[PDB]
DNA sequence: GAATTAGGAAAAATCTTAGGCG
DNA sequence: CGCCTAAGATTTTTCCTAATTC
C-alpha cells in the first residue's frame, strides 16, 4: 500500500541523506520537507499524510519541539504516525520518549536503514523494542524520567536557562525548578556539572 | 585536478548525506567514511587524500573531539586541507577551530549549498563562510580575546564541579568578586550561558 | 587598560509548601 | 501515590558601578 511521508529535521545535511535513503523503495513518496514545528504544523493540512519521520529536538517559533510537539500533532492530528529521529543517546531523556507512544523510534547515530526497517515493521502492524529491550536491559532503570523532566533537561542541555524553558511550555521558574531539580534526585547529581555528564555519558 | 576526499562523523545517516552529495561533483572521490578518532587516526597515513571533511562531536578513546581532535591533525598530518562539517554553534569553539587555520566550515545547520560552494571555494585556493558562520564570527569580533590568571583558575574548578559559592568559600572572596571574573571570563570567550561554556572548556583539554 | 577586589540594587533560581489527578 | 502546577519565602547569582594598585 503506497504510503506518503513527510520529514522534520533542523539539518538539511540529514535530510537529504534521508530522502536518498527512502527513494531506493519505489511506493514510498516523500511529499513534503520542514526544518521547524511553526512551517509543519501550518503546512500540515495542505498535505495528505499517512506517516512522518520528525526529530525530536527542532526549532518552534510559536508551537514548540519534542514532547511538546509531539503530544500537540497526536491530539491535533491522530490522522498522522510519527517516527522519532534524535541524535539523543541518553537513557533518562529518550525513557519517557519511548512511553509517548509513537509509530517507530530511529536512532541518527544508528546504522543508515533503520529508518526503512521501521517503514516495514509499521505497514505490517520497529526498533522501539530493541531500545526498550536495550534500555530496560542497560541497567539504567532507577534513572527513568517523566514526559515533562525528559522535556525539562533535554532544553537546559540544549542551552537554554530555566526560566526560557517556562516562556518555552507556558509555566513559571518555580514549575520548571521543580521538574529539573525532581529529575536530578532521581539521576542522584547535586551540581549541573555532574548533570550535564549524565546526559552526555550515554 | 580531480581531488581525493575523506568523511567523517559518527551519525552514519549524516555520512550517508554527505556520501550522496559528493558523487553530484563529477571531479570529486571519497577514498574513506569513518565513525570516531581512534579510526580516523588509523587510516590518516593509509589513503592518500588532499582534504577532509569531519565533525568537531565525534566519538573516540585514543584521541579526542573538537578542538583536541583538529589540534592532533594540523599538526602530525599538516599536508591535508580541512573543512569542519559540525551541527555545534557556541562560538567560543568556532572562534579556536577558525584559528587553527582550515579552508573553511560547514555548519551542519546551514543552506544545503554550504558544501558545495565550500568545495568551489577551496577547489579555488579560498574559504566559503556562510551568513549563519559569519552571523556568531561578529560575538567575538567586538590580549583582548586572551583569558586572565584568576579567570581560568575559576573556569577550572567552575568546570570540576563546584558551583560559584563554593568557589568564593574555598579562595577568600565575595560571591560578586567570582561572578565578576566568571561573566567576565565567558564575556571574552562570546558564549551567553553556563552550557555553551563547559562545551567550549571540554573542547579545549 | 586591566586586574583583582567588591557593594548595593536586581534577576534568576531553588526551596518549602500545597492544591487536584490517574 | 507520583504527577504537573504553582506562589509565597530564600538562596544564588548576576548586573551595575567603582574602589584598589601595576
Ligand atoms: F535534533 Be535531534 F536531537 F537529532
Ligand atoms: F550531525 Be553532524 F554533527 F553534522
Ligand atoms: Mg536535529
Ligand atoms: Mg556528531
Amino acid at each position: 500500500n503506497n504510503m506518503n511521508v513527510i520529514i522534520a529535521d533542523d539539518h538539511p545535511i540529514v535530510l537529504f541523506g534521508i530522502r536518498k535513503s527512502l527513494e531506493q523503495i519505489e511506493w514510498v513518496n516523500v511529499v513534503g520537507e520542514f526544518e521547524d514545528s511553526t512551517a509543519l504544523i501550518n503546512n500540515l493540512p495542505k498535505l495528505d499524510a499517512h506517516v512522518l519521520i520528525t526529530d525530536l529536538s527542532m526549532p518552534g517559533d510559536k508551537y514548540g519541539d519534542g514532547i511538546t510537539l509531539i503530544k500537540y500533532i497526536k491530539r491535533h492530528f491522530p490522522s498522522l504516525s510519527i517516527i522519532v529521529l534524535t541524535m539523543n543517546n541518553n537513557p533518562a531523556i529518550l525513557s519517557a520518549v519511548l512511553d509517548l507512544d509513537i509509530e517507530g523510534i530511529v536512532l541518527k547515530q544508528g546504522a543508515p536503514t533503520d529508518l526503512p526497517k521501521a517503514l516495514a515493521a509499521l505497514q505490517k502492524g520497529e526498533s522501539v523494542s530493541r531500545l526498550l529491550e536495550k534500555i530496560s536491559a542497560g541497567g539504567y532503570g532507577d534513572k527513568r524520567l517523566s514526559p515533562k523532566e525528559s522535556e525539562v533537561l533535554r532544553l537546559f542541555a540544549e542551552g537554554f536557562l530555566v526560566t526560557e524553558i517556562a516562556k518555552k511550555l507556558n509555566r513559571s521558574i518555580k514549575t520548571i525548578s521543580s521538574q529539573k531539580k525532581s529529575a536530578m534526585m532521581k539521576l542522584g547529581v547535586e551540581n549541573d556539572i555532574a548533570l550535564l555528564n549524565y546526559l552526555s555519558s550515554v
